[PDB]
């Protein structure tokens, strides 16, 4: 029966590792994708990893040039945990170049996005059959959020943008249930640009941190109720910048406005906003898409001169990270919602110029209400031993 | 419980990508085989992939020569849906070198033909068992459709022919429930000849749009009605000709009668003949197996003077395509059949020498009621890549 | 519940293909096993291909030397009809170098049998539970039949031999009833040497056709009551021999003695028994392990004048042939036990010097009342491709 | 419903070989992980095999080096019993390079450990989803059994060390049940250091035989009631020495102190401690991790005088060997428990300097009641080969 967001989220006192895949040191040897913009998403009964396969292994000859977004060749694939994304054990749910899918409890709602920039649609799939499509409305690069949505008593909103990314474009938030759509609605708030929108629920309320990519170095932030089907935006008040590339952190930030900076960037974070219950991940580097860590910012939504309580490394300042996003284990056993997270650690192009390709591993932790020693977690492929 | 055609098609007002496999792509660096005449096909909880193996991988030496049709390493093979063909993957069904395969609600029937030209024989397998044989009539290449055949509480027809191809052959239209014959009768109605036959029903009738390849530029439908088990035959009137090789369009067309221009020729294709609401798959080039383009041409099968009022382009003139079929999933939820279709894009022999091989690749799509944007859908491989 | 040989065996007026592998082709660029001893054994749901593995790829370095028949490095394995064996599918049943496994209609047993020569043990595992060992009771290679057993009402027997392979040994017929011994007893009857028994059932009666070894070209039959557990065995009368190598076809044969003219030497074989409706497999070579045909000699059993009605060829006497063996899907739709058979196709070395290793592909058969045209099964791989 | 240690222990007359993988035979042309630290471990249902992955194939050029046991890249996986443990079957347990998993007849425990040296810690997963956590308490290289734990009636304990290996450490015994920490305590008895504790359990009682790694050339034992949640320590009497190195067989030995000779060092092992019913494993070599054998000391555990009264050799002493440990399928048919064990053979580094890597395979043996013969099992990879 349909799944709802009854619980809270529970006491995050620090982070344990989840899943780990090593796609790329396993890569070196083996039948793996070419893959990016990954997540992990839970049925009922198994959690899985998920990404935009580029049609093609790492080692295969077809992999030059899988630094290129969209093509006719990409697809979303999903794999069981922790295992590099094989040719031979990969699920496909879709053909696209950009995606998002999720369980409602019953069974699950895939979408892929393909098309040319001016004329894509989207095919929303669900328990493997598809079931509505849905065309460019600005006809310029439809897209979704690149992580799993959230449904709640059969309902699960998806957050879509078409239009310019160094400027104004046009956000919907589309209400579907069984694939098919009950409603939808543009954007509202005070955000100023929205993309990759990282979302999760408890107590009957979805939470996305998503990114402007034209203006803003602090996180918008979208609160939908998906019983009332009814949004709201804002940005994350907090100085604590999580976008990147992003100027330095100041001891103000906006709570309705972009703070400025860096123009027309970013990458795809998240956050767990809950009180003095919150954290974010970001880059360390405030130029490169390197390190990743977690820090405690109680408040960061509200109270606009909040700094770090605590803290976590994930990845360090010299090792490759990438997209980030949040998951959680909604049919998991016991009492409050454990939250999870997820950062892509890209190699090759462009950083890496030795190689003509471009992939990425996976790194997944959850929550703990212990106070868990940290270790670090790169993604370990050797570049040379591709050369 | 036994499947009944009791739904009719829903209104195709465009189509959308529905499946890709990207196999000779990935077939460059993982352990793919050398499969042609490709098809999809429904069972009631999955759709998955079919097409008759060569009995060898691609980059395997034992490829130089796979531009050979029948031989003793063949077989059918089934897989999971847009996944490459691969050796660790793939489930046989039979042992031959022509095929069909239908699930019929309640199991699935299977039937491969192997022997000699003039000495081959038919194996009708059933819930993966071998139920019922049947030898040359004609002694001349015994043949089956290289598509799913229908079946309608119980009962799926299955067309073969045997004899002559470039002349009077041999088709009987056979009639089975559960592995078992019923009936089988002679071809009938005022069609020349028959091969490749691409069926559908809807609303407990059964339509296949076959091949001449002896005399008709213009395709050859037989209707069947699957409860009085009889069938009849005609051609399709319109003079958007659909084989190929073929002459130009003319303003007029055959009812009854193939139209001149190319002897002893063709290739596998279908079509959707429901009124207004009819749709055409072809090659857009009349010489070469290249391009796939979608058109309709509403009653095709009857105004012999009809030309197209809307259209759209599958694969571009500049790349191969080759076979193309039909295929509906009738257990899926919801009101009228989703039309849906595949092209074999094949490549290597003979077309591109450089290669000692011949394979193929898949694109699936189904219908829309929406208008969506298009793009096209080549295979995508780098035939310098195998040199 | 318990399997119950009830019917009576289909007639038998030519045999269709049924499976093939095509393992040496695909195992020239794919991780197939280097395998021999293969036979097909039915499961109430599927039928599987069995062989022992021999802990190695083809194209591996340690497949040098895998002519040897004994060794630490050796497994049963059992893997989907018409797959190559391979690395990634196989499932191991138990650790030996001979076998036998059958399903009692409740559950399978696999018997296998390792050890060195003078002091080799069989384990019956009985639900992939080891459950009953063995030990020489003559101390020079304990073997069995290298294809399935048959259950009737929960009893397996089993024939294994103890003892030299160029003089007398000892034979005894285990019953089995759940993994565990029932009862055993010595070989009875006129047959001098058993080895490698081939075995079906039908009407509550059991018959396996075996090899003598060491003196007899015609092969010896042992006929076995699964009720009253008891047995007795005999020679095939006919002058049809069918061992390898063997003498010239005589005019008269042997009903109770061997058929003199080769020593200590040939090839496991089967034949059905069953009145007129009576067919025998042999090599075409009366010299080689080469072709093979099949030859319908009413009454072969106990006519010994009698000679061939009506024949077909599997194998061309320009094609490799090797061991062959009997099957039947107890568990089959209908009314009677429709026959089956397979054929080992040996590649490599002795024959075939120019490699270090020693395979094998997998043909197999079943019967059909029609009368089907013939073709002719090499395993088609090309062995210069592998120097 | 929670499985119930109510059986006793089988007579061990001999031992039989269970299962063997040859995955470095295997492993030298097929994409195999290179592995260390196995084990075997039963469901309800099905027994597979267990390892440390190094996140790298054998051939890999990432395996260079794999020779280190602590990393971000190892990982629990299993496999399906016999099969090399390949990229493409296994299925990941959790992240760390510290392991022990067991099911308790409801679902199935695996615990791994994970972190810098000091900063370590452990997640309990139970039902494939995280637990609970523990935090390093020593600050030095927490560690557990390496081998699986054994539960009765819903309750699992868990022996953990955390401190110096070459001297003093704290070593936890740990209950859970489903997941969860019931209660915990620290050791106790006269043993004076504790490692890699080897664990099973008949009639309501657990006996793991560990290492002391500091003093002890005579091998330690924990005895566990599950139900009382209590334990206590001892080492064994005999002066069949069973740690590696270890000085030469003395005629006495202790039943409360270490054996003096060897500093600082061992191996894992395994023992049955079941009075005239006692078996022991060891290394022939008293130098190397060469060979292994069986012996059978009646009353080893408290007979400070005890010597073989019969043996058997599992791996020649030219044979490399490593770890063993006892594993037992508690839900067997059958009146007593049958008891099994497996030993690592380790390849590569140290011993093996021609090749960067270190990986291993496995043999798994079970007894019998029955007097068979014995054979050898080494691993059979010929590492020139790999050269
Ligand atoms: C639909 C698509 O191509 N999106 C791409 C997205 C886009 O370029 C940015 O969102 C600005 O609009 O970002 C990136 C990138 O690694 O930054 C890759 C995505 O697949
Ligand atoms: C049984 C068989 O070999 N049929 C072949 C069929 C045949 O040559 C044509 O139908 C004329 O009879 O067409 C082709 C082809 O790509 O055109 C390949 C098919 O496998
Ligand atoms: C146990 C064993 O090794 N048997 C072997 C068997 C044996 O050599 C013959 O039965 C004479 O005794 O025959 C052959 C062979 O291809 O002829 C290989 C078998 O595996
Ligand atoms: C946690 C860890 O790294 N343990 C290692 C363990 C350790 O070095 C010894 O127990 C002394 O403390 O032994 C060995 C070894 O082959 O001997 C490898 C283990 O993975
Ligand atoms: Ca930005
Ligand atoms: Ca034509
Ligand atoms: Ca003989
Ligand atoms: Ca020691």
């Amino acid at each position: 029966d349909f799944n709802n967001l009854t619980k809270g989220l529970c006491t995050i006192n620090s982070w344990h590792i989840y899943g780990k895949d090593n796609a790329v040191r396993i890569g070196e040897d083996s039948d793996v994708l070419v893959t990016r913009e990954p997540y992990v998403s839970c049925d009922p009964d198994e959690c899985r990893f998920y990404a935009l396969s580029q049609g093609t292994t790492i080692r295969g000859k077809h992999s030059n040039g899988t630094i290129h977004d969209r093509s006719q060749y990409r697809a979303l694939i999903s794999w069981p945990l922790s295992s590099p994304p094989t040719v031979y054990n990969s699920r496909v749910e879709c053909i696209g170049w950009s995606s998002t899918s999720c369980h409602d409890g019953k069974t699950r709602m895939s979408i892929c996005i393909s098309g040319p920039n001016n004329n894509a649609s989207a095919v929303i799939w669900y328990n493997r059959r598809p079931v509505t499509e849905i065309n460019t409305w600005a006809r310029n690069i439809l897209r979704t959020q690149e992580s799993e949505c959230v449904c709640h008593n059969g309902v699960c909103p998806v957050v879509f943008t078409d239009g310019s990314a160094t400027g104004p474009a046009e956000t919907r938030i589309y209400y579907f249930k069984e694939g098919k759509i009950l409603k939808w609605e543009p954007l509202a708030g005070t955000a100023k640009h929205i993309e990759e929108c990282s979302c999760y629920g408890e107590r009957a309320e979805i939470t996305c941190t998503c990114r402007d990519n034209w203006q803003g170095s602090n996180r918008p932030v979208i609160r939908i109720d998906p019983v009332a089907m009814t949004h709201t935006s804002q940005y994350i008040c907090s100085p604590v910048l999580t976008d990147n590339p992003r100027p330095n952190d100041p001891t103000v930030g906006k709570c309705n406005d972009p703070y400025p900076g860096n123009n027309n960037n970013g990458v795809k974070g998240f956050s767990y906003l809950d009180g003095v219950n919150t954290w974010l991940g970001r880059t360390i580097s405030i130029a490169s898409r390197s390190g990743y860590e977690m820090l405690k910012v109680p408040n960061a939504l509200t109270d606009d001169k909040s700094k770090p309580t605590q803290g976590q490394t994930i990845v360090l300042n010299t090792d490759w990270s990438g997209y980030s996003g949040s998951f959680m284990d909604y049919w998991a056993e016991g009492e409050c919602y454990r939250a999870c997270f997820y950062v892509e650690l890209i190699r090759g192009r462009p950083k890496e110029d030795k190689v003509w390709w471009t992939s990425n591993s996976i790194v997944s932790m959850c929550s703990s209400t212990e106070f868990l020693g940290q270790w670090d977690w790169p993604d370990g492929a050797k570049i040379e031993y591709f050369l």
